[PDB]
């Protein structure tokens, strides 16, 4: 009696909602589809890879679309040995734990707040100052009650014998930049920073990419245990085709172009991190010193089979493909106060920003966004257009945080700052939103970092700042542009 | 051959999911949309901002529509000095850790089963004959095997020196009722107990709430590290216009109404747990007694400018927006058989419930709302619709677990239960379920809670039971009702 | 001026995204949809249910369709005793952690890599030897570095008293088969393997079935917990009806067919794991020697109640449903290379494989997937139809992690690999892509097993290969096939 | 021991060889067989009443 009575007890208002309902839950209706296959094929690059060089790959024809692309890259194990045991001990400087430049930088910042006999004092005697005198900058700088001495002594268990390890997220350090070309034009651009900001943000619980890149969220000791052997990474190249099927590259539509990989390696000295500095890192199947010539890498990329009839028609009128374009503006900071003058152009979707510190890229952290100590290195953010303020003074955990609560898959692990005029900037083939950058004379990105930023040991310092654009990529006759 | 072969090998039964296939893979579609752009501003509360007070402010006017709605809560970073050092150590009572008010109530339950002198025992000998009792006591009520007595000696590591710190989750706990009001009718009402309830069911993997309302995880070492320093929190208020931006609230729409937001806070004895009991907690930067006045708040609100056609249209036809509004039943619990008569009205698309012991309230851990020795405080539960089972007797895993598993984006890491009338009850523009309780007579959720719940150390324990309900928020000639 | 400025500067590009736009943000548009309520309902196998046993139920027509379906089990608490005090002390064998025929097999790999007097060896220099022989067979077998042999050694702290606990997952090992049946004939099978693989790949972050289905994460010291007491586990039935609303089972168009579900039971000797080789496991309530018996099961179906209209409409044309069946190859292992000849039938969307080492199984840890030392067990794998590579050799990282990213909603933590001829594989109502295996003459997957897999102690390892395919279920006057 | 692998078995199938001519017939029109199926219900028995 009850259950009929809900289904009688209708008015006005539910004719809105269910009056001639277009849908049942009681009924699956599906679609039919068009045949296609998918297939990965593996392809060298047509030039030699090495370290802190650059190569292309010219992409193979295997199907009609191109959709998912990965950088297959393998790294050789890692040993070491005492340079004094070595026949030929000269090698590229590597960063190394026994000269450990940001806690020296860190270390710097409190010299002032040292009180007492510091150049003479025990070992035990130095570190406990430097937890008092922590206490006083905090203190002065930031009106922090003082942590207890023996909170701030954090021993890392480092491992009491000798290693070298790749540096935390190797994969995406070593792509310092990818081009996609077609037809020789430029059509994307992506960054290593600009991958590991896109994994913070875009990156989907338990399907994040640690494994893939050699990440292991700053356990160095998992970093050692990954790079005793060979290691085989599968770095995804994020560009718009590989978002969503309907955005897959139509390669039977551009037949009359050429396309193109480029990538930018790193350079070999900034990829290892070794436990002493008198260490060699030699490959440790081969036995040989470490050198720029052990980089492998190979395009990894699914192409897709369509039956004729869609074929024949994709060839005729492929059109125009909304894409997604990154812009980049990478500045050096000396100062607390920082302004960033953004000459992107396009309707932007948004931008992700975040500092590095010199210290940090020196010790090769090279994704490690902190400022002094592990602090926020942004106090607060302004976004002006034309002088206009059109995002007023905000602290860094509304850029961090809410930002990436009412736009992105996830919260940054680390001090990523993004800001959206999309509602939707995850969302590859409907817009939501956007900025015509083209159409502001300026658009200045002011920032006011922690005390000190900039200064003596960390005297440039990096600022990132990164842009999504809407763009149209249009085919035409078997051509693209 | 065979590629070929799969696409010419169709039958009857393809026709009905390829036939006239209105969709590729291999060719992107997107829609035109109109132009909008979004502008967050931070507001002031009309009133003053303090500790167990309630505060409003009148939500501006700088856009079309408003989307987005946080608290910023700024706290003071907290010090502790002894009592016997301060100049005036008159404070409000706050709860302490060596008067563990939970642990004496888990202890009052086991006296019965601790055999021998436990009055005149030492302390490790009391913690011995605690653990034991306990076993006991489990075995005659849960018929449990004994565990042994080291593994039930869970030392938390506390630190050796004073502190205090602001309880778990304290960006919920401030918000002990939020009303959100449009030309003085209260539109919809939320929680402490149901914000934090929401985000353990619906709060998304790597989007958690943590930073942004204070939350650990319970790990008392982090809430007192983020207590040293002031922080600053970004509380989202989970309002029917926040869940989808076509339910954003169309502010042209309502121009003859003021929109408020009311906020009835916490007091401040019930935000704070320190070490020990003759501690003053002080506000850190300013070395003076914490007091009500320390509250600092504002609203951050996102609004929506809309182009001049969207904005004349709206303002001429607004309509009327589907509605989730919140409701609540409160109880006492005295006694391990519980009734909760649920006087709720309109159609129901789902509820939550849980209980909180009175010992776990008065500790300072609000949001643990488990039972006693931290087990589950509901053996089953069964739902009545005028005295006829609706759900028949279930054991609380299939209220907590299956209930989340079938309706949830996520299952609760606390003795949270819930059930939905609404295939998804989490899709805020799609009906998909309801039960209609304004034409129930009765409707009694019965709960058989555990051995001793509401007993002695526990009398007035809480159940909370919170209910999701449809509703038409309707907009005619600039107002909103 | 700028933001109108903004919606005025459009060209023709922007025609084809935003010209007649059908959809805004700034008002919500619902659907109305028909009354319909949902009841849980628990119902007994019509047969006794017993471990080793087969046993069906026989599923009631208490509502117009089937949705959600739960496999209730309730386990009792486990209780150890000495043999010796036992007056009956004959008890089929349980897996031992005295007797670790998994660490045994282990060192049996490395025994000829061992140097010096092995046999006669103190305890803790055996330890050392075996950690020796272990970098010593890895930089013979893989070129790998050596680790620290302290690295090596790592005590997993086990208590120091008796226990005995149910395996890891006991949840899904406990259903070794589970038939879905309708008028006799088999709809659907579903494996212990597949439901766990299922889980892995499909199992979407903070709603995992970890409690559900007594799952730790390979935590010894929470299954010996969780086994001190009696445990309720809800097992999710993964059947194409459970999967989406539009796809719920409709019973009023099958009125003619009996609807069963038949489960196969895992043996009580494969459920449980033991310190020690000599103790009896009691049933930790009745004091008794835990037997076939104890296993206790109940069906929780979730039922669907339409209103008259949508009830006789789907009564009258219930029509045709899209649904995904599993197919099994099964197939011992004895050497490195392993070809898989896969006789699956209809258009498969997808596949995947593992592999179980013996010795794994033999210790009850029947999810363990992982190779000797907890390696990878496969080093590459090729794909062939009709003697023609449709994947070429890729090695084992593309089929667990770049299939995963690329078509599920997790990666897997155990050695579960994937292949996906679909797009969307995990979507139940849209067709996104499949390979019609009834019309190949062949369908081989080609393994290459790490060194030694299938050699010596693990002769007779595992091979899974599960597929899903689609087929259709017809409902016509009452009948479904 | 013996073992769950120790078991063995063949299908043993006798198969009929036909002239062309009804080999022909056959597959040009081999119609309808009645057949008989075969279906089951087993059932627990707890009562002297069932």
């Amino acid at each position: 009696a009850g259950s009929l009575t809900q289904l009688l007890a209708t008015g006005s208002m539910d004719a809105a909602l269910t009056q001639n309902a277009t849908r049942t839950f009681w009924k699956s209706s599906y679609q039919k589809h068009s045949l296609f296959a998918l297939e990965s094929i593996n392809q060298p690059f047509t030039t030699q890879v090495q370290f802190g060089a650059e190569s292309h790959i010219t992409v193979n024809r295997q199907g009609d679309l191109l959709s998912w692309m990965y950088l297959k890259i393998v790294l050789p194990g890692l040993k070491v040995q005492n340079q004094a045991d070595t026949v030929q001990p000269t090698q590229q400087s590597f960063a190394s734990l026994d000269n450990d430049v940001a806690a020296q930088a860190d270390v710097s910042h409190v010299l002032p707040y040292i009180e007492g006999a510091y150049t003479e004092a025990s070992l035990n005697t130095k570190e406990q100052l430097i937890a008092e005198a922590k206490n006083s900058y905090e203190a002065a700088k930031y009106n922090a009650a003082p942590l207890p001495v023996a909170a701030q002594m954090q021993s890392t268990e480092m491992p009491d014998f000798d290693y070298a390890y790749w540096t935390e997220a190797i994969g995406f350090h070593l792509i310092k930049r990818a081009e996609f070309k077609v037809g020789g034009a430029t059509i994307d651009t992506i960054w290593s920073e600009l991958l590991f900001a896109m994994e913070e943000l875009m990156g989907r619980a338990g399907r994040r990419l640690t494994e893939t890149i050699g990440r292991t969220l700053r356990r160095p000791t998992e970093l050692m245990k990954a790079s005793r052997q060979e290691q085989i990474l599968y770095v995804p190249l994020p560009w718009y085709f590989t978002k969503h099927p309907s955005l897959a590259f139509p390669l039977v539509a551009a037949t009359y172009h050429n396309i193109q990989l480029w990538v930018q390696w790193a350079q070999l000295n900034s990829c290892i991190i070794k436990s002493r500095s008198n260490l060699v890192v030699l490959h440790a199947e081969r036995n040989v010193p470490i050198s720029d010539d052990h980089l492998r890498a190979s395009l990894e990329c699914t192409y897709v089979h369509l039956e004729a009839a869609e074929r024949d028609a994709l060839t005729a009128n492929a059109g125009t493909q909304l894409i997604v374009q990154h812009q980049a503006h990478l500045q050096q900071v000396s100062s607390n106060n920082v302004t960033a003058r953004l000459n992107f152009n396009f309707p932007v979707l948004e931008f992700y920003y975040f500092l590095r510190r010199k210290a940090n890229k020196d010790a090769g952290d090279h994704f490690n966004f902190s400022g002094i100590g592990g602090r926020d290195p942004v106090v607060s953010a302004e976004l002006l257009f034309n002088n206009t303020a059109r995002v007023t003074q905000k602290p860094a955990v509304w850029w961090r945080a809410v930002q990436a609560l009412q736009f992105h898959s996830s919260a940054p692990l680390t001090n990523i700052y993004s800001y959206s005029f999309s509602l939707s900037p995850e969302d590859p083939i409907t817009p939501s939103g956007s900025a015509n950058f083209s159409r502001l004379d300026s658009v200045e990105l002011a920032l006011t970092l922690q005390d000190d930023f900039g200064a003596a040991h960390d005297a440039n310092s990096e600022l990132f700042v990164f842009a999504r654009s809407y763009n149209i990529l249009k085919f035409t006759n078997g051509l693209a542009g």
